[PDB]
């Protein structure tokens, strides 16, 4: 399938496909990178695996100006 993860504050540190590949392998299914600024965004295969990446590797929680992620899906086909 499709899916949506986002993050802040920690994809700041020099990355590629690659980084965030090996790093999110053993959380999540995984399947194309967007990165931008202070911030990041990565598609994935499934959204329990979007959302035991962030939780797991990032925090299980946000913090304002601090910390940011977030876990979405979309419509398949």
């Amino acid at each position: 399938p499709k899916s949506r993860l986002f993050i802040g504050n920690l994809p700041l540190k020099n990355v590629s496909k690659e980084d965030l590949f090996r790093i999110f392998s053993p959380y999540g299914h995984i399947m194309q990178i967007n990165i931008k600024n202070a911030f990041g965004f990565i598609q994935f295969d499934n959204p329990q695996s979007v959302r035991d990446a962030i939780e797991c590797e990032s925090q299980e929680m946000n913090f304002g100006k601090k910390l940011i992620l977030e876990v979405s899906s979309s419509n398949a086909r």
